[PDB]
């Protein structure tokens, strides 16, 4: 099972949240593959 993003997705800068969104995007992809 894909590793769930440990990065802050609640309280973080918009830029850093975007990075979280990119990771979460990867997670969704790998999750779908799972």
């Amino acid at each position: 099972p894909p590793t769930k993003p440990t990065k802050p997705g609640d309280n973080a800068t918009p830029e850093k949240l975007a990075k979280y969104q990119a990771d979460l995007a990867k997670y969704q992809k790998d999750l779908a593959d799972y």
